[PDB]
């Protein structure tokens, strides 16, 4: 029932380390920034590369990462998984795989 890509204060070369093991294209986790603390931050695994992204938030406190906005972290998410997250590559949001 957790979420598997949830974090919490992980630091940014933290997540490129596990990130940089794990086999496909889109595995993630979302994690609470050190370098602006209250603000998340989306780190996901592409080629042999990790490339980063900040949650932003409009004034209502919604989340995005481009242009559609959500309610939550966990719906942004999900949204993700079947748009892409980067505008140069087609980057679909995959669950993690875990180690047991
Ligand atoms: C290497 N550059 C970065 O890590 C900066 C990221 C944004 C970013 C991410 C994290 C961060 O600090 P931290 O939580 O400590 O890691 C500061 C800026 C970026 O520009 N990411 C790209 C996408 C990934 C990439 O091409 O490397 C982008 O265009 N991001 C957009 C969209 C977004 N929501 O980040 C933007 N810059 O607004
Ligand atoms: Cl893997
Ligand atoms: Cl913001
Ligand atoms: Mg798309």
């Amino acid at each position: 029932k957790p979420h598997p890509w949830f974090f919490g204060k992980i630091p940014r070369a933290k997540a490129e380390e596990m990130l940089s093991k794990q086999r496909h294209d889109g595995a993630f986790l979302i994690r609470e920034s050190e370098s602006a603390p209250g603000d998340f931050s989306l780190s996901v695994k592409f080629g042999n590369d990790v490339q980063h992204f900040k949650v932003l938030r409009d004034g209502a406190g919604k989340y995005f990462l481009w242009v559609v906005k959500f309610n939550s972290l966990n719906e942004l998410v999900d949204y993700h998984r079947s748009t892409s997250v980067s505008r140069n590559q087609q980057i679909f949001l995959r669950d993690i795989e875990q180690v047991p």
